[PDB]
């Protein structure tokens, strides 16, 4: 069976880390408040965190659903999902990491080759990703997605933005083997700097990530049904500067063909854009999108509602600023959009302030 999605898409991207409370009665009230908040927002879709992320340290150690391989911090994904689907009027996408799982140490990790060093290493300021070139990684991540699919009912999958590789990655042994078997000549350095192979190499890696996600969605669809929608977060640079695929292994046209929804992280401050230049940056982004026929109809522009800091103390973005950006998108012909993150505990962003620009059901 199939499942239609009413135009336009308006998305809340929601973490469960602060919904969780070790006091069961408090967690009950938290969930009730969250369900009511999404209901009142009157939008179309929630991208719902299925994994725990208490530290923001780029590695999933625990999840919100029972499963074979990782600790379950609390059984709350299915509980929140079915109530959002029936009380709050939204489709639910299970938001899952693709690679950043704290599994068996013998499983291959993604590594990069540091300039001037012989041995590959793990990049300190990147997601702690397992290698998609390790068959056992593919198997075990497959088991996690199947465990999710078997325990919970939902409408789609959002594949995490951790499915990325730089131009010095993946330097792990299984990755080297894969390149060699795919006909690439020499070391990673020689490939990376080979005029006749470096672009083909970037595309090989982009496709390997994409094919891996499609393996996962097939496994979920086998259990839940064919109606399950797919979405994947894409970084903005591969959209506005496609040569940057070389150090993201993400390709916008590929996403548009492969997934139901391409969730662009339309986040200027994340990309280092000055406050006074953010609107123009977003305008340029929408221009690039509109220049690709039908791209906007399969893309979601995900705005940021926090300004993340290296030292961990993230700075909020005002509801006014967020509503302003939503209006900017609308006025530039983009109707599918959303934001991350949400904070029910402080009504941030403020329901009453963003609904006019966010909810299609809103009236004066
Ligand atoms: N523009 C640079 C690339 O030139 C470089 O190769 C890459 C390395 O990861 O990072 C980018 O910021
Ligand atoms: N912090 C990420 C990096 O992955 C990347 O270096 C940067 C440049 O595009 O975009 C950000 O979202
Ligand atoms: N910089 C972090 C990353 O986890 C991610 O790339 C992005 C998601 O929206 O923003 C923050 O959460």
């Amino acid at each position: 069976g199939s499942h239609m999605e009413k135009s336009p898409q308006r998305i809340m991207h929601i973490d469960l880390d602060y919904v969780y409370d070790e006091n069961l009665q408090q967690m009950d009230r938290n969930i009730d408040v969250l369900i009511q908040r999404v209901k009142d927002m009157q939008i179309s879709t929630v991208y719902l965190q299925a994994f725990a992320d208490p530290d923001g340290d780029g590695l999933v150690k625990e999840v919100w659903f029972p499963n074979r391989l990782l600790p379950m911090k609390a059984d709350i994904f299915s509980r929140v999902a079915w109530q959002l689907r029936t009380r709050s009027g939204v489709n639910i996408y299970a938001w899952m990491p693709v690679l950043s799982w704290d599994l068996d140490p013998t499983l291959t990790r993604v590594k990069y080759l540091p300039t001037g060093e012989k041995k590959a290493q793990i990049h300190p300021e990147q997601y702690h990703r397992l290698s998609p070139f390790d068959d056992r990684v593919r198997a075990q991540v497959g088991m996690l997605y199947e465990d999710l699919a078997g325990h919970a009912a939902f409408d789609g999958i959002l594949f995490h933005d951790d499915a990325l590789l730089s131009d010095y990655e993946d330097a792990s042994a299984p990755a080297i083997t894969a390149y060699q078997q795919a006909g690439f000549s020499g070391s990673l350095s020689e490939i990376r700097q080979n005029p006749e192979q470096f672009k083909q190499w970037a595309r090989f890696k982009s496709r390997a990530l994409t094919d891996f996600t499609l393996e996962l969605s097939a496994r979920v669809k086998a259990i839940r049904g064919p109606h399950i929608k797919t979405a994947r977060n894409i970084f903005a640079l591969p959209v506005i500067q496609p040569e940057s695929e070389a150090w993201f292994a993400q390709n916008y046209a590929d996403f548009l063909k492969s997934y139901d929804w391409t969730a662009i992280m339309a986040m200027p401050y994340l990309e280092g854009v000055a406050e006074k230049s953010a609107d123009q940056w977003l305008i340029q982004l929408t221009n690039q999108i509109k220049n690709i026929p039908q791209a906007k109809d399969k893309s979601i522009l995900e705005l940021q509602a926090q300004n993340w800091q290296k030292n961990g103390q993230h700075q909020a973005i005002s509801s006014q600023q967020l509503a302003h950006w939503m209006s900017l998108l609308q006025l530039n012909g983009v109707k599918n959009y959303g934001y991350y993150p949400d904070n029910f505990l402080h009504n941030q962003p403020e329901i009453d302030l963003i609904r006019p620009e966010f909810s299609t059901a809103w009236y004066p």
